[PDB]
């Protein structure tokens, strides 16, 4: 949850389970799929929210990841490739990324985020849930 309205995915996020375990994809995989959109578009990057719980008396919250096409959201001015804690960066091989993508982002209820889905053959990383799987 937050505190501070984010900037909000086309897609549903990528929660850590097992500690330890690195966010990563192969390169040229881990473009969520939607619906016509060309692959020249399919290029962006995760983001890793932190999450943080409050403290009991009893005994974490691991982070989970959301996508964004390259030139929108929280790092929409970075350049694609670049080292930020926080932000993978993915792109089909069809893609340019020296170039935004045209994609306009989600919200109002308008639309809904579309689960996270990969196309056969995309190397999962293992210790993370797909959120809608
Ligand atoms: N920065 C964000 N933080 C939390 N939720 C987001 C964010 N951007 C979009 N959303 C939408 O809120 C829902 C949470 O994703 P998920 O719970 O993993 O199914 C998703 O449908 C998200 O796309």
């Amino acid at each position: 949850e937050f505190n501070v309205v984010p900037y909000y995915s086309w897609f549903s996020g990528i929660t850590q389970f097992q500690k330890g375990k690195e966010f990563e994809f192969v390169e040229g995989q881990g473009v969520p799929i939607a619906p016509g959109v060309p692959a020249t578009e399919a290029k962006g990057y995760w983001y890793r929210h932190n999450r943080r719980s409050f403290k009991t008396a009893d005994g974490q919250l691991l982070p989970r990841w959301y996508f964004y096409y390259l030139g929108t959201g929280p790092h929409a001015k970075d350049q694609y490739g670049t080292d930020i804690d926080g932000v993978y960066w993915v792109a089909s091989n069809q893609a340019d990324v020296n170039t935004p993508a045209d994609i306009v982002d989600r919200d109002p209820s308008s639309d809904e985020a579309i689960p996270t889905r990969f196309p056969p053959g995309t190397v999962l990383p293992q210790g993370y849930y797909i959120e809608g799987s």
